[PDB]
């Protein structure tokens, strides 16, 4: 039964047709059962070992490269005896990378706790119901019940369902609904209908959710709804499916695989309509699969040229050390891919309660009554300092710290603040920090009362354990608490009732000790209290007061300010009747006023400049809490989101607010506003989708459960160190130094991170380019295989994944937060800059064809081959009355083949000098600046000269070891690459822009 809330208890029940008094029948259970299920949220494990291995064999990167390898195993086969030394090599690498990297996918995948695991942790097993089976109350399992059971919850006891209450058999039910509001305070409900069909959770105060918890009391009611159709559920639906996409950067390399698949088939299609001109004259060498074996091998060759394998080992590579890094700065990455994109974050959607704040609630500001003179009242108001529960802070009067002691109103204030009070402080040992327990709001009083010790205790000698409740325990033994009669709703307030320490059983020296709503309380107030003395409550007095009231409970203050007030003469304990408390409002009449505590929950001191930090790197912060809009907006001043006197009239909506505007308008005001307050879960994700549609970055954090769905939608979830498990769980990241400021040095790491992977992503991509270039002239000129696609599978890899990784260390920008966040659809290769890989690209590929043909031409120790007699490198075995030369096996010799490859490796470690920067020259940008570059290049050369060396090297590459000779000519033809490249760095960076 949705909308439950706006209908009446009678209602509910004729809507289900049960008695409140006997319950469901047990055809009604069966029914019921039937119709709406069981009370159950389902649980998701669709990661599993088999289906994350099918998922890699998925990419178009890979299928490509997959398909060629099936290619490579058969066009293996096919082979002769004189060469057979190298039987099946290429198939062999092709496939081998193609699981190592697969199998390292899946180890950084399937590791991931279940967020809806964690959720279903607030699942309670049993539950209390009252059927027609029988007149005692059946324990039940929780998923045993059904929509219009009777169910009945008592204090401690966890929701099964979400339910309309129908009576409450306590004073009052107060219920933790922190899971849904992201607030441990206690909510006092009732039996009363909620009208609005459009009220969200903190309105329905006539409802029970599951997962919550009873903080005090016992009440019975019907439930509504089961499983997936509570509020818990929706929490669960928002937590399904694919709930991640992928990273700006790896939509870049998806565009880029796109068109590298479209392209390869081009050039494989490219190398057709020239090889026309020759199908004149038959030639009985070779049949069609003869003359196809030339065009397949060529066209797997191309695909292992194009596609830079080994990046995604350096990709991985650098975001791991990344990791490590920011653990050590305290932020704790689940998530790899996101390190990446952490840093093209533009806005960042943050929780208030626990995020921005310290969860604890905290007296900041106080006042009682300095003088009473006619028409004229003035007030003593006193400030605190201090954020938590600790007792360590200050009474400041106008900025200067004064004892307590010497204000007699301030002795009684704290007075009420130990004795009218049922919770208490606790220092966890293990934790080592001040706990609450009970009441945060109550816990705040003692805390205060520990902080202004009005009687001068000495308690800089005591230990932490005896320093919590060490001024409370005094004034416990002044006045000795009787009863207590405990809060109503329709008085708004508490009073307990005290005796004086060590007295007869006879005498006269009670006190009561009220607390609760400034306007009910003082307006049963008929005196004040001035020190000690006591004056009749006047008109001017009780405006004064309750003006000042308004300016702490609004504004930039906006505080829960709670009247405080004692009643000198209480009533006999024989005439009073503790058993009703519809009669305690009137023995909480004739008070006398003694002053007002305004408490809050404080923002963390390092909170108001990690925004400004946000805001200098062009990053707006955007607050979604579940707590009112009067809190939110007035800790949007303090820490720097709004002005202090800024109109946000616009630029603050709560979501109801935001429910009625229209769908246009909604998504333009999540560009416009910057806090939005009382939400519910969904409200959050949903902030977060519009920001995203409009191409933004954007990142939640948060600590609670109503946070998740909006913690899995963003594109960066950061989750608390104190923070849930349902939390944590939804998060990329978790700051395990709660600090804000933590988040803004993530960021950073994350600019810095992606400037270098920038670098090496351009750097293998451009040597790519090359690689292809050369295949696409020995397949057009005419040259013999200058290149193998076994070879280019370990210069990818290991000749430029070295020094890739390198450039991951490049030394980052001094104004790297100074500078607003890049655009998610920027190009990585455009303008000048792809015209200069281009011109590489070329120069790459003429460099290893055309010194494979110097072998031929212009040779010394080789062959004095012309360019017109390279071109029939196939005819020299069937043709020679026409062609009278030396050898049919220089074509398919190790010397041209070490030659071109030589003259790869040889640019891209110069390549890699011109990839340390993008538009700054070498003499301007020194090459030793990059350690780990310098090292990696020595490192990939001493490779390269291995792989020439131990003979089990060279012999499945089929190269040469290639002697001082042809080497001088690499550094005549390799070297000029920097040239040419600085050449189009300075033609960028003077007729474009420095
Ligand atoms: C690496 C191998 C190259 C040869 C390749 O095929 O990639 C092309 C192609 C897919 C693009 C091109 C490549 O185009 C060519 O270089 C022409 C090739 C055809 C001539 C044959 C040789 C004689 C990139 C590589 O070339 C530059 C270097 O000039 C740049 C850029 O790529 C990026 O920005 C990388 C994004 C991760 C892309 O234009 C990209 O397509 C677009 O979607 C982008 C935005 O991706
Ligand atoms: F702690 Al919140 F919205 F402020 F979940
Ligand atoms: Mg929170």
């Amino acid at each position: 039964m949705e909308a439950a809330h706006s209908k009446s208890t009678e209602e509910c029940l004729a809507y289900f047709g049960v008695s409140e008094t006997t319950g469901l029948t047990p055809d009604q259970v069966k029914r019921h059962l039937e119709k709406y299920g069981h009370n159950e949220l389902p649980a998701e494990e669709g990661k599993s070992l088999w289906e994350l291995v099918i998922e890699q064999f998925e990419d178009l990167l890979v299928r490509i490269l997959l398909l060629a390898a099936c290619i490579s195993f058969v066009l293996a086969w096919f082979e002769e005896g004189e060469e057979t030394i190298t039987a099946f090599v290429e198939p062999f690498v092709i496939l081998l990378i193609l699981i190592a990297n697969a199998i390292v996918g899946v180890w950084q995948e399937r590791n991931a706790e279940n967020a809806i695991e964690a959720l279903k942790e607030y699942e309670p097993e049993m539950g209390k119901v009252y059927r027609a089976d029988r007149k005692s109350v059946q324990r039940i399992k929780a998923r045993d019940i059904v929509p219009g059971d009777i169910v009945e919850v008592a204090v401690g006891d966890k929701v099964p369902a979400d339910i309309r209450i129908l009576s409450i058999k306590s004073t009052t039910l107060r219920v933790d609904q922190s899971i849904l509001t992201g607030e441990s305070v206690s909510v006092i409900k009732h039996t009363e209908p909620v009208p609005d069909p459009r009220a969200v959770n903190q309105d329905k105060k006539n409802m029970l959710f599951s997962g919550t918890n009873i903080a005090a009391g016992k009440a019975l009611g019907i439930v509504a709804t089961t499983g997936v159709s509570t509020e818990i559920g929706k929490i669960r639906d928002q937590m399904a499916a694919t709930e991640q996409d992928k990273t700006p950067l790896q939509q870049k390399l998806d565009e880029f695989g796109e068109q590298l698949s479209k392209v390869i088939s081009l050039i494989c299609v490219a190398v057709w309509l020239i090889n026309i001109g020759h199908f004149n004259d038959p030639v009985h060498g070779g049949s069609w699969i003869r003359g196809a074996i030339y065009y397949f091998k060529i066209a797997v060759a191309l695909a292992v040229a194009a596609i830079p394998e080994g990046l995604p080992a350096v990709i991985t590579t650098c975001l791991a050390l990344g990791t490590r890094r920011m653990a050590k700065k305290n932020a704790i990455v689940r998530s790899l891919p996101s390190v990446e994109t952490l840093g093209c974050t533009s806005v960042i959607c943050s929780d208030k309660t626990g995020t921005l704040t310290t969860n604890q609630m905290s007296v900041c500001k106080m006042f009682i009554i300095d003088k009473v003179d006619g028409d004229f009242c003035s007030l003593n108001e006193f400030s605190i300092t201090g954020s938590t529960y600790a007792p360590e802070g200050e009474v400041l009067k106008n900025d200067k710290p004064i004892r307590s002691g010497q204000f007699d109103g301030l002795v009684e204030l704290a007075t009420i603040c130990a004795l009218c009070n049922d919770s208490s402080l606790d220092f966890n040992e293990t934790k080592g920090v001040y706990e609450k327990v009970g009441e945060a709001t109550e816990t705040a009083l003692t805390t205060l009362v520990e902080k202004m010790n009005v009687f001068n205790t000495e308690v800089r000698n005591l230990s932490k354990v005896e320093r919590a409740n060490a001024c409370n325990s005094v004034i416990r033994q002044l006045m000795k608490k009787e009863f207590t009669l405990e809060f109503s709703r329709d008085r708004k307030s508490m009073s307990v009732y005290c005796s004086p320490a060590k007295s007869s059983r006879a005498a006269v020296g009670n006190k009561m000790f009220v607390k609760g709503a400034p306007e009910g309380v003082i307006d049963r107030c008929n005196y004040v209290r001035v020190g000690t003395t006591r004056v009749p409550m006047t008109g001017p007095v009780k405006e004064k007061i309750l003006s000042v009231i308004k300016e702490w409970g609004t504004g930039r203050d906006t505080l829960r300010c709670l009247a405080l007030a004692t009643r000198d003469t209480p009533p006999k304990r024989e005439e009073m009747v503790l058993d009703d408390s519809s009669r305690f409002m009137e023995y909480e009449t004739d008070l006398t006023f003694v002053g007002v505590v305004g408490m809050l929950d404080p923002p963390r001191k390092e909170v108001m400049g990690s925004i400004q930090l946000c805001r200098d790197a062009g990053i707006r912060v955007i607050m979604i809490t579940g707590d009112n809009k009067g809190t939110a907006i007035a800790i949007c001043r303090r820490i720097g989101i709004f002005g202090e006197n800024e109109e946000v009239a616009d630029r603050a909506y709560t979501g109801r607010e935001f429910d009625d505007l229209p769908l246009a308008e909604q998504r333009e005001a999540c560009r416009r506003a910057c806090c939005f307050a009382r939400v519910e879960p969904s409200h959050k994700s949903k902030i977060v989708e519009y920001l995203q549609s409009y191409d933004e970055i954007t990142a939640m954090t948060g600590d609670g459960v109503n946070d998740a769905p909006a913690l899995k939608k963003a594109e960066i979830g950061i989750a608390m160190g104190s923070g849930t498990a349902v939390a944590k769980t939804a998060s990329e990241m978790v700051l395990a130094d709660d600090n804000f400021s933590t988040i803004v040095a993530a960021v950073e790491e994350g600019r810095a991170i992606y400037n270098n992977m920038k670098q090496f992503i351009r750097y293998l991509i451009s040597s790519n380019v090359g690689e292809v270039v050369c295949i696409f002239l020995t397949a057009a000129l005419g040259l013999p295989e200058a290149l193998i696609p076994v070879q280019l599978l370990w210069v990818n890899l290991v000749t430029d994944g070295l020094p890739a990784t390198a450039l991951g260390f490049n030394p980052p920008d001094l104004d790297i937060m100074d500078r607003p966040p890049r655009s998610p659809k920027e190009p990585l290769i455009s303008g000048w800059l792809f015209f200069r890989y281009m011109a590489i690209g070329g120069y790459v590929g003429a460099a290893t064809v055309g010194a494979a043909a110097w072998w031929f031409m212009y040779a010394e120790d080789g062959p004095g081959v012309t360019y017109h007699q390279l071109t029939h490198f196939m005819q020299c075995t069937e043709d020679h009355p026409h062609f009278e030369g030396l050898d049919c096996e220089i074509f398919e010799a190790p010397e041209p083949m070490t030659m071109a490859l030589s003259v790869l490796v040889t640019i891209e470690m110069c390549n890699a000098l011109n990839s340390l920067s993008e538009n700054q020259s070498l003499m301007r940008m020194p090459p030793w600046v990059n350690i780990w570059l310098l090292g990696s290049i020595c490192l990939s050369m001493s490779l390269h000269f291995l792989i020439l060396y131990v003979d089990p090297l060279p012999m499945i590459f089929k190269l040469k070891a290639l002697d001082l000779t042809q080497w001088l000519m690499v550094l005549k033809i390799s070297l000029p690459v920097i040239g040419l490249d600085e050449i189009l760095k300075f033609i960028a960076r003077n007729y474009l822009e420095g």
